[PDB]
C-alpha cells in the first residue's frame, strides 16, 4: 500500500587510490546488471566509498531508480539539511546512498557523533529519506554503522554502535512521523544476529525483529570469495538487515532475505598476483519485502 520492498547492500566500493585493484568499477557494472537489484522500490546503499565507482553505481540504477540522494557525507549541496558532525576535511565520504523508483520528497544527511578516533576520517552516518507511493509517504533511514575494528576494541565497538544507534532513534524521534507512516531503518548494522548485541540493538535503534529467509549469513568468509580472501579464517555473521521502528506502522510481515546471487567470475590483473572472485562485494545484499 505504502510497504516497500527494499535492498540493502554494502557494496564494498572502496577508494580507488588507497585499493587499486579490488574490481571496483568492474562491480559497479556486475552490480547494476545483477537480478537483486532490480525491481525493488528503494536499495541503500554502504561503503560507496570511491566518488568515481560510487558514482558509476548510481548511474548504473538510475533508470530504475532516477530519486538519488547523494552519498552521505561529500559535500552539503542536495541535501534538505546536514547535521551530526559533518566534515569538509575528511577525505572519505561516508559511503551511504539511497536510490528510489519513488519522489523523494525530503533528504537529510546525518554524520555520526560518536565513533572511534584513529579511524574518525570518515563522515559515515545515515541518510533519511520520505518517498511518496501512491500518494502517501513512507520513511527510509539508510546507515553504516561502527565496523567490529580491532584497533577500537571489540567493548568500545559495541559501545560505538549502541550510541550511534541511539542517534538513529533520536533523529526519528525528534522527527515526530506520524505513527501511521512506516519508517524503515536498515543497513549494515554491524551487530551479529543471536548475540546479545543484537537484543540492545533492537531496543536502541527502536525496531521489531522480522523474519528470515535465505542464507544464515551476510558476511561469510566460507562462500563468499572476497570475503574468503580477505579473512580466511573468519566466523560467517549476520550484519546487515532492514527493520522498522516499533512505534509507527508495520508492513504486513517483514521478512529480511540473504540474497546469495553471484556475479559471473571477474578478473584483478594486480601486477603482483592475478586473482578471480565471482561477488559483487564482501557482504550479502539483504531484500526486504513482506509476502
Ligand atoms: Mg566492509
Amino acid at each position: 500500500d505504502t510497504d516497500l520492498k527494499l535492498v540493502s547492500h554494502n557494496v564494498y566500493m572502496l577508494s580507488t587510490v588507497l585499493y587499486p585493484n579490488w574490481g571496483q568499477y568492474k562491480r559497479a557494472d556486475l552490480i547494476g546488471q545483477s537480478s537483486y537489484i532490480k525491481n525493488n522500490d528503494v536499495v541503500i546503499f554502504n561503503e560507496a566509498f570511491d566518488n568515481g565507482a560510487s558514482d558509476k553505481l548510481l548511474s548504473n540504477v538510475k533508470k530504475e531508480y532516477p530519486y538519488q540522494t547523494p552519498v552521505l557525507g561529500r559535500s552539503q549541496s542536495g541535501w534538505d539539511k546536514t547535521e551530526g558532525s559533518y566534515s569538509s576535511t575528511v577525505a572519505e565520504d561516508g559511503g551511504v546512498a539511497i536510490v528510489s523508483k519513488y519522489p523523494i520528497k525530503e533528504k537529510i544527511q546525518h554524520v555520526f557523533k560518536s565513533g572511534c578516533g584513529f579511524d574518525n576520517d570518515s563522515n559515515k552516518g545515515f541518510v533519511y529519506t520520505k518517498i511518496e507511493k501512491n500518494g502517501k509517504n513512507v520513511h527510509v533511514i539508510g546507515t553504516h554503522t561502527q565496523s567490529e575494528d580491532s584497533r577500537c576494541g571489540a567493548g568500545h565497538d559495541r559501545k560505538i554502535r549502541a550510541e550511534q544507534m541511539k542517534e538513529i532513534s533520536d533523529f526519528v524521534k525528534k522527527k515526530n512521523i506520524p505513527k501511521d507512516e512506516t519508517v524503515y531503518i536498515g543497513g549494515d548494522l554491524n551487530v551479529n544476529k543471536g548475540t546479545p548485541e543484537f537484543k540492545d540493538m533492537l531496543k536502541n535503534l527502536n525496531v521489531n525483529d522480522v523474519l528470515y529467509a535465505g542464507h544464515n549469513s551476510t558476511w561469510d568468509p566460507q562462500s563468499n570469495s572476497i570475503a574468503k580472501y580477505n579473512y580466511p579464517n573468519g566466523k560467517p555473521e549476520h550484519l546487515d538487515y532492514i527493520f522498522t521502528d516499533k512505534d509507527h506502522k508495520q508492513p504486513k510481515q517483514l521478512v529480511n532475505e540473504v540474497v546469495t546471487e553471484k556475479p559471473k567470475p571477474w578478473d584483478v590483473y594486480a601486477a603482483a598476483y592475478y586473482y578471480v572472485y565471482n561477488d559483487f562485494s564482501d557482504h550479502y545484499p539483504i531484500k526486504a519485502y513482506s509476502k
